[PDB]
């Protein structure tokens, strides 16, 4: 159980910050605040993570959302994070994301980014 | 405001059922269950959607995450889902999602698979 | 070996075309016309498949690339499908894509969008 | 035109080797040499890159295929690497990939990896 390893804040690459509580059970409950794109503040986040991982030095499976509708702003898109957090003197949450925007069928097919951010905690 | 719309039961073409509540808020909280995989019975789930979509046309927003651990199972994992849902005769849910297991550090290249799955309600 | 049955006209859901030569080696060769985007006619695509695949029911592994550059247009992107080429009455070539433009480091974060494209025979 | 820039050899993050030509047309050919895998020795490689890139500071749009069939081994595999050259001091191919495994129709929702590779000179 990594529930006070992964509790607290973390900081990725584009200077973006996730701010996290894990629950005992596997929740995962917070903030996340975007240093790029139609993102302004703090957004509501939820997720789950891997309370009993494997105890043979593997990563701890977890993923979390933001929609990015809150009271300043609503870019009609969701981004979902998919990753592990690896603990030890370099902690890091490695994930890859997909950001689906809303869009009529006709653009369905440019609804989707991919891209990839690692969280540390400086 | 699609809380109404995304409030129930879902199902994709693997056979899976997706059980989801859709808050005012933009909460998702729920169950998920794979037809595939390792996995046995219900998973909790959470999210987020876009409670104010556009009014143009566009698909909702929307994301989930599920960890792969329950009474029954653990598969140190996690699944998010993202995607959009579209209303009208035929309601669908059409997603892209990204399972990351936990993994060693020498296998975390391998460590993430990607899929898309369309839920629908019958 | 599914030279025969890879080589000819396939057609997306997005009502694009493709129309491919595989090589006795795993060469592919051909051109795609997309019926989306900021494309227009044809435009050169290479890749390679598995011309000795496993004969245990399994599907054959390919993928293939376009730049987004012909004497029309040039919208400064490459497209990258990886999937399988299913065999039998009703022929499939299922695939996930890649679409990465390029972009300014500021912009590199929505540089990639994923998608999925089927392909049969007509 | 990175036909220059382009053509050379390459050192991913995981020590994989890609050794390329760009030709003036917009061609990539090749070798991949994965340090993980079930690989060994050198596979083909072909694939597209935009000759005539934005001159705004973009990137330079590429792709490439590799099926992970050689004389020593068949792992029934495909990867393609979508994403973009950033020529400079320290220069860059900075891709996402997705690996697609051949499968039974009954596992195809577990037969592609998506991961992001980056690409250096040294
Ligand atoms: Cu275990
Ligand atoms: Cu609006
Ligand atoms: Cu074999
Ligand atoms: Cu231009």
């Amino acid at each position: 159980r990594d529930e006070a390893g992964i509790t607290g804040t973390w900081y990725n690459q584009l200077g973006s910050t996730f701010i996290v509580t894990a629950g005992a059970d596997g929740a995962l409950t917070g903030t996340y605040e975007s240093a790029v794109g139609n993102a302004e503040s703090r957004y509501v986040l939820t997720g789950r993570y891997d309370s009993a991982p494997a105890t043979d030095g593997s990563g701890t499976a977890l993923g979390w959302t933001v929609a990015w509708k809150n009271n300043y702003r609503n870019a009609h898109s969701a981004t979902t994070w998919s990753g592990q957090y690896v603990g030890g003197a370099e902690a890091r949450i490695n994930t890859q994301w997909l950001l689906t925007s809303g869009t009529t069928e006709a653009n369905a097919w440019k609804s989707t980014l991919v891209g990839h951010d690692t969280f540390t905690k400086v």
